[PDB]
């Protein structure tokens, strides 16, 4: 399974200055139970914004450099690289992974932040056309979050 993993807010904003322009522990949480065990693929900026691999799955940065070897964590240097990778695979991010692979995934893990923020990176424009909505869930709010948010779950049509 290729699948996408992205949190993005009412007009599609996914980023900000190289970071999430909010602060949704609860999503984090999402992302960390739904890849265990399985495989993340990320661009190099995205990377280097989380400045180190998370623990307990595999970690896949696409990036030109070829001077890139960073501990616990394996590189590829094409799109075409992603279809070799075995397992659960995990489009990670950011915006130019997202546009690359979108019309490529099977399916798509959305955290919709219900909340309209600055930002300088988008998901790109998609239609519920073409995406059966596999679950809906309303995230809890609390006081360490309190955005609010919904996981969505899309499968191609
Ligand atoms: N809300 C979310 O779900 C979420 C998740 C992840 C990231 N983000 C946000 O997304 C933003 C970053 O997105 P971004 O588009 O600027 O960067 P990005 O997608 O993370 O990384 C872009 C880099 O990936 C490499 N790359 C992409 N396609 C490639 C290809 N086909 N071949 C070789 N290398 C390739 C290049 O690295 P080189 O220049 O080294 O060659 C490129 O500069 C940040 O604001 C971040 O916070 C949001
Ligand atoms: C501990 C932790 C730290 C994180 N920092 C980040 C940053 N994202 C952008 C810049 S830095 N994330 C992330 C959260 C994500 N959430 C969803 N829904 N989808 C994605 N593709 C995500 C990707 C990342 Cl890197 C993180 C996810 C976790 C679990």
């Amino acid at each position: 399974t290729l699948s996408i993993l992205v949190a993005h807010d009412l007009q599609r904003v996914i980023g900000f200055e190289n970071q999430l322009p909010w602060h949704l522990p609860n999503d984090l949480k999402h992302v960390k139970k739904l890849s265990t065990g399985h495989t993340l693929v990320m661009g190099r900026k995205t990377f280097e914004s989380i400045g180190k691999p998370l623990p307990n799955r595999r970690n896949v940065v696409l990036t030109s450099d070829t001077s890139f070897n960073v501990e616990g964590v394996d590189v590829i240097h094409s799109i075409e690289d992603i279809y070799q990778l075995p397992g659960h695979v995990f489009i990670f991010g950011g915006q130019t992974l997202f546009e690359e692979m979108i019309d490529k995934v099977d399916d798509m893990y959305i955290t919709v932040i219900e909340g309209k923020f600055r930002g300088d990176t988008f998901f790109p424009p998609y239609t519920f056309e073409d995406w059966e909505v596999a679950s809906s869930v309303e995230g809890k709010l609390d006081e360490k979050n309190t955005i609010p948010h919904t996981f969505l779950h899309l499968i191609r049509k």
